[PDB]
């Protein structure tokens, strides 16, 4: 599923995401836009031969198992496919595992290079939220 920029916000809300761990709502939709263009079904490989899953592209070596990602771990306690599902819920649980686990959303690349530091409100400016 490619989700709408409000249609996500509002997904990511009911889902508990907003000011989850002090990250206003306006962060996740920026992270969600740079990480996978809002596209639940996004894959990328890593050259580590690891690979990031879903709209908030989790990654393999730890987060998620998907089989093929040697030495690894699972912290989700889920398949990686399950981050690419039309509803967000299990991306959802993650992230907040994710971001809960010492470095906030520095753990998403993207966020930091291009969301952290900007006005990120204006990812959820003049939606019905
Ligand atoms: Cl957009
Ligand atoms: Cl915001
Ligand atoms: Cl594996
Ligand atoms: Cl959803
Ligand atoms: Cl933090
Ligand atoms: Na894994």
């Amino acid at each position: 599923k490619v989700f709408g920029r409000c249609e996500l916000a509002a997904a990511m809300k009911r889902h508990g995401l907003d000011n989850y761990r002090g990250y206003s709502l306006g962060n996740w939709v920026c992270a969600a836009k740079f990480e996978s263009n809002f596209n639940t079904q996004a894959t990328n490989r890593n050259t580590d031969g690891s690979t990031d899953y879903g709209i908030l592209q989790i990654n393999s070596r730890w987060w998620c198992n998907d089989g093929r990602t040697p030495g690894s771990r699972n912290l989700c306690n889920i398949p990686c496919s399950a981050l690419l599902s039309s509803d967000i819920t299990a991306s959802v649980n993650c992230a907040k595992k994710i971001v809960s686990d010492g470095n906030g959303m520095n753990a998403w690349v993207a966020w930091r290079n291009r969301c952290k530091g900007t006005d990120v409100q204006a990812w959820i400016r003049g939606c019905r939220l």
